[PDB]
């Protein structure tokens, strides 16, 4: 007898880490750091809900298409959502120009409200209710656009139109209007008389004349007359005049941007639910606790950053180991309060003490690297949706390929700073085992024998309160030493 | 005498590495993993030829400038090869809208198979075979682009086209037009006589009403007038209906898109050979085994990644060293079978035994951290080939800055990643080493004195079959102990 | 009495580093490397001068707006400073196509010539002196564009115009006309007498009929009326012919393009002063011998690479421990000349020797790292300025993204490294100081008692001649063998 080892916890886990070097290590305590896991719904965003567009596009819904939900109260919300392919747009066909611009700048607003600047009822000269189709119905009725007024000739004949309007108020005003264009000739004088017209709009930034171009199109929707759209952005104290002799669609109402901010545009196929989350992607809402997840690229509000991995796992403690007598073959399930520590088999002792002067050591430093690595992607890239016109595709392949670059870029660099600082993790661990050894040894030193397993054998008798000596770095070799340097000549000559 | 040493392997290798800390740093074993060499001939990719378009631009083909062969067979193709500054392209001068979308189009495109919509003969009330020009010889003889078809005012008149092509396939159609631009009123009046006239052509998408910009311009190509060509594609079941008074350019041939998938547009000056490759660059093909290359930024198939660096070699095994008795001085030439050894120094033994219980425990942890290494970039980012116009220098230089900008941060990644494993590859060696070292030394404890060279010498007889025991970690110290600890109290009191 | 003791280096020291498991790590030696200073001036570039707008714009300047300076000399420049709004930009309201894309060729030109190409009193069949206006003063004085002439009809009549210049220089001439927008019919006969006209300009690449958009608009700049102006670049040898009947801002002088190069366009509200440096951001200029930098991401010349960092230091020496006796406790203030060495107590010995054998090896290998992780980052990505007009929203916000996205990377790649290799260094300090005690060990073998603080006793006598020997890795057992043979045989039965 009269021995004492340097040893190292082990414990119930099973929970496994990668490094550089090996797979699948087996460890003592571990932190998962990647969220995978969705919950399907379309939530609000920290209170604040979003706007769901159901079947409507973004153009129906500004433009005000009969199928469409108005919103009357002037919400603000925290995203927009529209579907892949909404059934509910320009239901009077046409083309609605600069519209992924339009989208854009969507992203950045939050809050429109909706004022009446050419009231329905105030074109004295001309025919304000005869402008509907069978292609925009509304119950079953011959219906337009509830934004934009379509006029028409009046008594056959349409008086050249000059109107204005001065933006008194402190918003942007988002202001549409557009211009029709017939199947033929006879249509452009059956509808406003005057053979050959325009529409001229302008603004401090902005000079447009719009003229009639008359085609032999398919019919879509019915018909195979079109109607194209414009818009612009009126700025304070800023007035806008529109011209036209004829096939004017003139705006009735705009849109004041009274809230700007952290927006999306959200292509996504779920409608919404009483739900509220910190993070909602396209395919469902994310418990934001994590650091990193793979659940979806467009993920938007207080979300962990995206990487395309199935697994994220830190070290934190040992590998894990029976495991008997010493640190050269293993970890101790018998120690409890702490990862390295020491065993008393003494004339009284049982064994098991945690030196927690360097176990609160590593708890220190490794919680410590925890969080500074997570912190370490902070700016971490974050894709963003945009859209683009069948005749933008180079860059939308640019921007394709931007976004999976950077997010490439920054799943490497987490899948490599999380195992290259796991195995500095592991390694630590040895370190500090093989460092605790040394810190006895180097104390008792002609004292003890060391028997090469991790343990230490004396030479003269310790008793409990010497135990503490070795484990406070305050053992004295002299209180002993005349003892011990008698009892191994006694081995030197013994048997 | 009675000695055992611990060593490690050494051997004819002058290949170097370099890590963070030292450069040249000669090895026993490394892999090279950068490709630098090409066999500077275009090639078919994995037995699918590239379509060579000699010395014609994609415009002078899709058109079929007289110049351009065409390719009756419709050949599917692996990439598309276009010289630099083809010689043969709007052999009638104009331009062409949004060529660079198309030809961004074409990178995804593997297959046209050409088909007639409106045959050159079905024009009954136009002159059908007079249009052609002195620019657009064939033969000598002025001729004119085969796919698309100049009509011509037939005995004064030109009666007011509507024509329709109904696309009934299930494949998109590409299809082209133009129109003419004269010099002056006098030729506007001698082609079609009608003054005053347009080109509309109407999809369900697409409405487009195109006028004559007659104005006076230098001699390009023999010419001063100009011919401007547009492009559309029709969707499966959609159709399109050309309506023009004059200066139409009408087309008699459509591409039926009939392969998706990857593809690319090449510039480069070579000429195609009796070759296969799996990977081809613009100035030659590589032999892809290598995860690496610097040949070219713009590979395509299945291809190594890209980086922009002259050498890149990773460490495997040891450094290279006489090197005389023992792991302090240097690595043993005279070990063969492992990495890490021994050597008995015996009343029989002579030496070298290597301890593979740890050799092969080395390679199997860095030739699966070799592998795991490679596969690290398996995302990495590829560049792409696009093209801009001569007003689109903004996003052609976002476009140069995003793909530098990724292949700078990939060649960072690469270079450190070989650079920070070899450090780790070189130090673990050391450790095997020293760990080999330990191992041997806590067994034989009392029973051998540590020479610090790297050798013990023992205090008793070992004889072979002991000296397998400290290799088997067998070696039990009571088997010899009574033994040697008579025999260095000899030495406490010998000479 | 009778030791000898291995120990490290320690000073006056209380520079800061980190790594990625600590922070605030004193350290003897230390190398910032990140410059966050600059001088708030404007400067030469290398000894070339910045062109200063002053107040005027791009467009300003080009047309030669009344209120902005010429630059007859024709200078050379190093970049181009504009204000954020500058004041003076179309004095006469309109719109200038392309003017992005225009000031992104600015940026790769240093050198115009400024060259007439039409002379202003070369207009005989038209009134070339009336065209002038309130919103274009100079000195108080109806006036205009210095570089269009803005033509007027000539008794009630205006001949239709047709004109041309052949390119003969070897430069690329950048050649600006405009056309007129009047705000009504009469305004267009009272200028121009013809009521339909346009403004035709050919060249071989370029054709364009453009015509007045008359509409009404509110006043700018006391104006309704807008005009509008063209660019393009009219290669050697080539030609370019105007053809109006009205409305026609015709070009006076055009810009020889004579020197391409590295430019920029800097936005920033400074003036000049007499001062140069290598590297100019818009808030001011930078000491550029850091390798770092986080003034400015638009930095422009031989500059440091930008970094979204506050503090970047490099470690390059020891930790910094009073320190008493070995290396076990702390590193030695009484040690000056080297970073590792020992300390003489012997029969005449005092103590303190620096061994330089194992100190010049690391000032070698790390200084050779400090230089070799600077040329790390050569080709990291570098931000370069371009503008979008209020419609390129999404490719605004994809560059935006781009160059966030490259800084963020690099950011995170540097501090990275930084963090990486310090704790790399530190730990080879702690390596170097642990082998030199194994040097001395591995040679003093029996002779000595390790006393576990870092030091050894002897069991025989020295001497001064013979402390080198451990120093130069030459003593020899043999030669006090038999000497401390005998002398602790003498403790094993002394007292
Ligand atoms: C949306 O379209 C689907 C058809 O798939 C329909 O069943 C659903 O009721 C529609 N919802 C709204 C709000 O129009
Ligand atoms: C391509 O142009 C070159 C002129 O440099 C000519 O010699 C060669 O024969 C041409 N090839 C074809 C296929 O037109
Ligand atoms: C520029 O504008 C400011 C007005 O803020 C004026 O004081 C200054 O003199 C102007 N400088 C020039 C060169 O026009």
């Amino acid at each position: 007898g009269d021995r004492i080892c340097i040893g190292y916890h082990a414990n119930n886990s099973t929970t496994q880490v990668d490094t550089i070097m090996e797979k699948n290590v087996t460890v003592t305590h571990a932190q998962d750091i990647l969220e995978k896991e969705h919950n399907g719904r379309l939530c609000s965003l920290k209170g604040v809900k979003p706007l769901i567009l159901k079947n409507c596009s973004v153009a129906g819904w500004l433009l005000g298409n009969p199928m469409c939900d108005e919103f009357l109260n002037a919400p603000e919300w925290s995203y927009i959502v529209e579907k892949d392919r909404p059934s509910n747009g320009l239901c009077y066909p046409g083309t609605f120009n600069y519209y992924e611009e339009l989208k854009h700048l969507m992203s950045s607003t939050n809050q429109f409200e909706k004022i009446q600047i050419f009231p329905r009822s105030s074109w004295s000269n001309h025919d304000a209710s005869s402008g509907v189709s069978s292609a925009c119905p509304y119950n079953g009725r011959s219906s337009f656009f509830r934004n934009v007024v379509w006029l028409i000739k009046k008594n056959n004949v349409y008086r050249t139109i000059t109107r204005t309007y001065n933006n008194t108020n402190i918003e942007d005003l988002l202001i549409i209007w557009g211009i029709h264009h017939p199947n033929n000739a006879a249509e452009q004088i059956k509808l406003y008389q005057n053979p050959s017209t325009y529409v001229s709009v302008g603004t401090s930034t902005l000079n447009q004349r719009s003229i009639p171009e008359i085609a032999t199109r398919p019919k879509v929707n019915g018909l195979s007359s079109r109607m194209e759209f414009f818009w612009t952005i009126l700025r304070p104290n800023d007035s806008i005049t529109f011209e036209s002799t004829g096939n004017f669609i003139a705006p009735e109402y705009a849109y004041k941007i009274v809230k700007k901010g952290d927006s999306a545009i959200m292509k996504s196929e779920l409608s919404y639910s009483n739900c509220d989350t910190k993070c909602q992607t396209p395919v469902g809402a994310i418990n934001s606790s994590m650091p990193f997840h793979n659940v979806h690229p467009f993920a938007i509000g207080e979300c962990p950053k995206y990487v395309k991995l199935k697994k994220l796992v830190l070290a934190t403690g040992l590998r894990n180991i029976g495991a008997i007598a010493g640190f050269i073959e293993g970890g101790w399930q018998g120690m409890v309060d702490g990862w390295y520590g020491y065993h008393h088999s003494n004339e009284q002792g049982s064994g098991y003490a945690a030196d927690k002067e360097s176990t609160q050591k590593a708890v220190d430093g490794i919680t410590n690297k925890v969080n500074s690595i997570i912190s370490k992607m902070n700016s971490q890239f974050e894709a963003v949706g945009k859209e683009f016109n069948n005749l933008e595709r180079r860059i939308e392949n640019l921007n394709k390929k931007m976004e999976d670059g950077f997010i490439d870029v920054w799943t490497y660099n987490a899948e490599l700073l999380v195992l290259m600082e796991n195995e500095r993790t592991l390694d630590l661990h040895d370190s500090n085992v093989k460092n605790l050894y040394d810190k006895v040894r180097r104390q008792l030193r002609d004292n003890a024998k060391e028997l090469g397993n991790g343990c230490f054998e004396f030479y003269h008798r310790c008793d409990n309160k010497c135990m503490e000596s070795v484990r406070n770095g305050t053992y004295d070799y002299p209180q002993y030493s005349e003892e011990s340097r008698l009892k191994r000549e006694e081995i030197d000559s013994g048997l």
